[PDB]
């Protein structure tokens, strides 16, 4: 038996072959365990990975066209999941997130699955990445019978994060740069989405930054008004996005099918917005883009490294997130790394 | 009949208004120009900023209108302290909010609640972009409160009294303009120095033909510049804002309805005697002044634009008198008598 | 409604409170600022530290309120002496506890018992992290005791009176600051010398622009530094804390409501005449002072921050008088008259 | 009475009223001593200040038109100095530089002046700034009877340098960025002029940088070929210039009459040159401009600070060399600071 991220006891199945993904992008944690056979044990998933990660999807489709035939249990919201379609896939395990675009610990679907005799595991990369990322992988390892892959990934992760924390854990608060992260910048109805005590805030903390929204918000995600950002006038501005290159909607283009030219061109649009464009950080060129889906992925060590190099350029001159990304893919994944997951303003 | 507010949103003009909700208490100043001798007749409730952050002007209105104490306070001095429940049970027929300040903004939940309740919401602004927004705000308030005459009268008064300044300062070339720093609530904040960028009192500096040293240091209307940056820039003219009550020995400039010239100058001097500030060229040369803080969010801000022009070019505006303008303002529009000191020069 | 206490825990605000339990008796000081002329009206019971470790302030309240003797003592002066049974039979509707001190902490069994009994528990702090916690503690007590006005009034008073110090000391560079050692309950502990690290009275030294020699010797808010370490560091300024009653022949400094200047000066001198202490440069040079110990856990601690600044920079704070601040505090908030000596200088 | 920078003993004159400047830009050291009467005691000077510092000249001329009437003893080279014109000015002291566009310790003119009974003082801000800048000011103080001004300036300088060395003195060599400084970049016949163990090299050393030319060159100044720079591929590129805005000759525009936008546009031209534009430092945006005349001025504490903030951006985020310049001008000089003495690439 194991304790999941909701504190609940889960009896590990003897053999797993029918994994249900409550949130599609929980695939990222699964991908680190399944080696060259990524989709072999997925009976169905939330449609967020296919619809909100179109780039990473297309790359896996070109090498694995059977991905199109994995059933979508819903669209991009917990409320759109048919519990009936879920149960007819006869899962032998269901992986859910404490938060996100899929069911949480108190949903009806979780109770239905408990009545059906199906083990449910809660992980978390989104609410409390710092507390939860590694424990989540340890647990997924045990319940999916991929302890070796999991232990390998934890060692890789700890080592690559320790490269940052060995330095930033000793830096005193008054020497840290102030940071604002604008999630899905440009692309929300009301500006400005950001992270508080949690989510990408954990990355700012680890990378030795000072999140200006840490004390403005009670939860992991929330909203701060444009004028509050202008008034705080933080040292460093970071925008997250995952927009596909050939999408004329507002947002930052980043992901597997994005070139540096397009990442720079679209970040600039984001930085040219009224108000934003007068920020000291934007004028001084301390303005950056990070791929949004790192907000819910155990690949988040790539962002902690990208934030650290932006917060202390020379102290992390020698650190290369692209090499960490390449080591990750070659050691663990079944596709080749492409595209741009981070960008600096021209 | 609809109107476009200061947030760009369309608002349907109520047929009759008798229950005005003030998102920020000091938005009363705009309302006071419209309500003549019956200032508080139509106010169902307001933010507590006017009563708690404008104690002097409050006390003067209370002595003539004791019923002001019975207007409900929907919160203290911050948007986050407003109970949306208390707000809705006052059954307002209009809510007036500010684009910025100590009350809810355009994206607050309370604004959405009120829209669900069928209550028209109007955004005004005297604080973020006074130059763009002050007159349009009054025009709009005129239409939605059915006081078009009072509003048009006040716009004419305002335009004329500002034109007295801009007719001169609009033709002055940049290289003849004095550099200016305004230290908001000088001495009274934890961390020095609050100031205004391209907005707020910065708009007044611009209009009065001054050169705001913080214009390009800051992205927003308000922000913070460090003492050493001020010392380094060493601007021609120093201005401190305050609204401290006379009998308060804490640091801050005393200005307002119950402040005498002696208290305003004694307390400005304390502010100018602070380490660092006291080595400014502007302080040593006596180009140091005090302005009443609440002009940072009031359509009476024409008084500050004029005080600024007279400090920026003393001889060219020798003949201009802001005290005459305040008196014309009060007598024409208000229901109280002008008292106290709203600005001061160092001696 | 709900609020966050000083332990990070959410507390549901009772609709009406009439049975307040004080985990530490001297938490009364925070309550006294809210209860006006009816100080003891809502206290069902308290730890015996206020009655037994604050005999002077107790006696003054007893003479005006003899019913104070009938408030139940839930224990003596240590968390371990509190009977949880006596506590629960008082049927409290709220319990106020301190993150640290002579009463239960956040992990005690009594706190869990009360949670099982459906009784809200609120953690405040004036002792571990006064700088971070004093004002937030008062705001919180305001909300849960339905005295938001009194609390907000006291915060404004406090901020203003501290700002009188910090406006000056916040700009002073480290190399111009005096070194300071504070000896808590000097002369009265078994092993010399108790003091404060990064917390407790250390926060006051920091704010008053001093350099606490024990800041980096100690991990916690309280600890112990050896006499020889003090002698070796030989700090600029020596401060002794005490609260000993005048007619108490035990060792320590006499300070409090029933102490005269001469009893405070004479007893400080005994403390300064002790072997080792008496060779300190600060003692020989007369930069030696006494402060009332209980300021180590009281929102009246603004009086200590002000006494410290005036000892650290005598001429820069010549004009500041902590006695006026105490009198303004008492008259505005309390139900007794200020008496005695809360601070003393060596002759 | 005092030992100059050439090791020679100079007899302090009882009263000085006729100062001869071997190199015009030695005026900068004099200006720190003469308060509001900068030109009162100058009998004549080399034409380098008037002809190679046209901007700083024009600013002093607008307040002091009598500067145009100070005699020019030559143009911009030691060989163009008429010793006859020099001697008829009847100087009572001559200030010369160990190196530069004026006579050195072995020149004939120095011997002529010794025969004429005129005290000669050697200073140095150019060959060995680190060893010589402060001793030079101490000496000038004594011989010009401005000991107070000199001691005031030394304290100011030491304090403002200590702001840098407190941090960079504890950085180990292997964490330091490699740096190349291209003096009068774009403006020489043959690329690339630079500094070795001396001149602006001393500033790189102090600011915790690693001068790639330190061991390529024997002297304070020299030349390294473009290909050697490309091959070393240093972390940080710095170009010096002092070109006037309205001068369309090649080089970087910096000085009292230069705006930031003109300094950025002209630095960019310099960075767009063949070879230079493939440097990692240029592509990564670690490319900067510094005002050339800091290569021979006791105001050089401004460049040391500008270099440290470029070498360690976050560790010196709170340091402002512009506030330092302003404290310098207000405390010591008779004119108002204007223009751009340093620039970052867009
Ligand atoms: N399209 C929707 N209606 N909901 C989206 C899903 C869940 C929601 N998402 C976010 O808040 C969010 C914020 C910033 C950036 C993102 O990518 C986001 O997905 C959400 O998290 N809701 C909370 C509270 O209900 C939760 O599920 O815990
Ligand atoms: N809690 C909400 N209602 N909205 C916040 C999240 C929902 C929605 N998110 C996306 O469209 C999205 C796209 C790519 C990756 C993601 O994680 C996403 O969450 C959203 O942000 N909607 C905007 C309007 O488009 C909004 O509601 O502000
Ligand atoms: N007491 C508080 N914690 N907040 C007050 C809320 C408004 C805040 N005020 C200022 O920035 C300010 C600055 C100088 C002088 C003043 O009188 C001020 O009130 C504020 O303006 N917030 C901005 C952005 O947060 C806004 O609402 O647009
Ligand atoms: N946005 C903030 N966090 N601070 C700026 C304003 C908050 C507060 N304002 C006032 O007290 C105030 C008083 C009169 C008139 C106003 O318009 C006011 O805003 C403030 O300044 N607090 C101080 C704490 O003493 C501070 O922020 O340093
Ligand atoms: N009578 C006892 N045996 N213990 C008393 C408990 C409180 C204890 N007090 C001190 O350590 C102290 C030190 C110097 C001066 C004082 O007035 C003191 O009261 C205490 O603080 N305990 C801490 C650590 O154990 C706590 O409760 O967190
Ligand atoms: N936790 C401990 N063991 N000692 C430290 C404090 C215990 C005791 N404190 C007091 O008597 C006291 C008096 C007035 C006000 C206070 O806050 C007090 O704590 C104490 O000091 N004990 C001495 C023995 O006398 C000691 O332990 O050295
Ligand atoms: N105008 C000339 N033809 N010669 C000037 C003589 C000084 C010469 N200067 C430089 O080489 C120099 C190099 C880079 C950047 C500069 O600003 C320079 O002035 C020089 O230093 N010559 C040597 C050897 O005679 C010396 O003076 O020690
Ligand atoms: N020793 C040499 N022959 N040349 C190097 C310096 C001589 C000349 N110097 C300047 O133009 C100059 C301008 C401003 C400030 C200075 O210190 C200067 O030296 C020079 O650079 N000539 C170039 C021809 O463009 C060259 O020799 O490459
Ligand atoms: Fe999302
Ligand atoms: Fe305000």
């Amino acid at each position: 038996n194991i304790t999941d991220m909701a504190g609940r006891s889960v009896v590990i199945p003897a053999k797993v072959e029918r994994i249900l993904l409550g949130e599609g992008r929980l695939f990222y944690a699964v991908s680190l365990l399944e080696g060259q056979k990524p989709f072999d044990r997925i009976v169905g998933w939330q449609g967020d990975f296919r619809k909100l990660d179109t780039q990473t999807y297309a790359v896996y489709k070109a090498k694995f066209p059977q991905v199109d035939n994995i059933p979508l249990i819903g669209n991009t919201t917990a409320d759109s999941i048919s519990p009936e379609k879920v149960l007819t896939l006869n899962p032998d395990i269901a992986i859910f997130g404490l938060s996100g675009h899929g069911p949480g610990k108190n949903s009806e679907l979780v109770k239905q699955l408990e009545k059906a005799g199906v083990p449910v595991v809660f992980v978390d990369f989104r609410t409390s990445p710092l507390k939860n990322t590694l424990p989540s992988m340890r647990v997924l390892g045990k319940v999916l019978h991929r302890e070796q892959q999991a232990n390998d990934y934890i060692k890789f992760y700890e080592d690559n994060v320790r490269k940052v924390t060995e330095i930033t854990s000793k830096i005193p608060a008054d020497k840290k740069p102030s940071v604002f992260i604008e999630l899905r910048a440009g692309a929300m109805e009301e500006c400005c989405g950001t992270a508080g005590k949690g989510n990408m805030g954990d990355f700012i903390d680890q990378a030795g930054g000072n999140n200006m929204a840490k004390n403005l918000l009670p939860g992991a995600l929330g909203t701060v008004n444009l004028e509050k950002v202008l008034s705080t006038n933080p040292d460093i501005y970071i925008a997250s996005g995952g927009k596909a290159p050939d999408n004329n909607a507002p947002g930052v283009s980043l992901g597997a099918q994005v070139t540096k030219e397009q990442a720079q061109s679209s970040l600039q649009t984001i930085l040219d917005r009224k108000g934003i464009n007068t920020l000291s950080a934007v004028k001084n060129g301390r303005s950056y883009g990070i791929w949004h889906n790192f907000y819910n992925s155990p690949y988040n060590v790539l962002a902690i490294q990208s934030f650290a190099k932006w917060f202390y350029p020379q102290q992390f001159a020698d650190l290369d997130p692209n090499n960490t990304m390449n080591s990750l893919y070659s050691q663990f994944l079944a596709i080749e790394p492409t595209g741009t997951y981070w960008v600096d303003s021209t």
